[PDB]
């Protein structure tokens, strides 16, 4: 209940090893899809969010934007979740397989 300091692991602007341009700036774009204009609100949750989904590396590799969306901590059902699940559509724009539809949005 209450905390913030410098010893823990702070917000970096650089891309870091579990996190890269292709994944920090895939967020700054689908955040742009769903408004044009946005505002500080929608960002002071979104890099506070950013921050806690990137201490469970299990999205890097694999890359799974579905489990972003929900990496959320309650009380977030329109502002930052649905972000992550602008980035599930535009996955499927890829040389690979047009894939299956299965899971509920």
């Amino acid at each position: 209940m209450g905390r913030i300091f410098s010893r823990s692991a702070s917000p970096i602007p650089r891309p870091p090893r579990g996190l890269a341009a292709h994944h920090w700036l895939n967020f700054l774009q689908a955040a742009y899809r769903l408004e044009p204009g946005p505002s500080s609100y929608d960002f002071h949750q979104l890099k506070k969010f950013l921050k806690i989904a990137l201490e469970t590396p299990v999205w890097i590799c694999p890359i799974n934007y579905s489990l972003l969306a929900s990496l959320l901590p309650k009380g977030y059902p329109g502002r930052v979740n649905e972000i992550l699940h602008i980035l599930i559509q535009t996955q499927a724009q890829i040389p690979s397989r047009p894939a299956h539809h299965h899971h509920h949005h």
